[PDB]
């Protein structure tokens, strides 16, 4: 039962570009009495309650994306995906565009996420959950 | 530096990336050339789902299917500026692979073989070819 992980929260320096990948690899746990989360910060890296340009966030069948600018969280983009089976193992990807983040899960595409605070303001990446996380790849 | 030509065995996906940095040459005599095969790695005539050339200002895209190639893509590009170290970017996407260089968008090329096919990257030309990622 043991198995090498990263540790959790994860944070990674980053500099976005038009044409960027984040590879995730982890798999969900089972935590006492809730749900397991997870929750994916491309963040600024200021200090806390800094601004957050998009946070991706799962738990129970439910993602909810939104964007904290200026202490404000706003209008949450949220849905429904059984992409997330615990526990096996995922690899979920965000693509940096221009115009927008797009996310996949195991190869298939579940949601895209337009910007709303420039990609170039991103300066921090966080990855946390009730997670085992393995590997965090960028390019 | 790398072996030029470069060689890799790779697997694509729907979205999957090649990061491509090099150092354009001068060399005297000709315009450098540079060329990226997407491949499906079946042999010296085998089909190639998407080779990339550039030389002189020019980008030519287009398929080898059954030993002839398609009707070409072709556009102008100033993003290899000579003498000049460069990045190239091949993302590939469900529809298409889009072109990136030194950061910019400069063309995209519908599938027209399907992408599981490619089974090799070639990554060659008149470079001083640096590295070669894909993720």
């Amino acid at each position: 039962p043991g198995m090498d992980s990263l540790p959790n929260p994860y944070l990674q320096s980053v500099s976005l570009t038009v044409c960027y990948m984040v590879k995730i690899k982890a798999n969900l746990l089972s935590p006492f009495g809730k749900n397991p989360e997870l929750q994916v910060d491309f963040g600024t890296g200021t200090g806390q309650g800094g601004d957050i340009p998009f946070r991706f966030w799962y738990c129970d069948g439910i993602v909810v994306m939104n964007t904290l600018k200026d202490g404000s969280w706003g209008k949450e983009q949220k849905l429904h995906t059984e992409a997330f089976v615990p526990g096996q193992p995922f690899e979920l990807q965000f693509l940096v565009l221009e115009n927008e983040y797009q996310v996949f899960v195991n190869n298939k595409p579940i949601c895209q996420f337009a910007h709303r605070l420039p990609l170039q303001s991103v300066k921090m990446l966080d990855v946390r959950g009730d997670i085992v996380l393995t590997s965090v790849d960028t390019l």
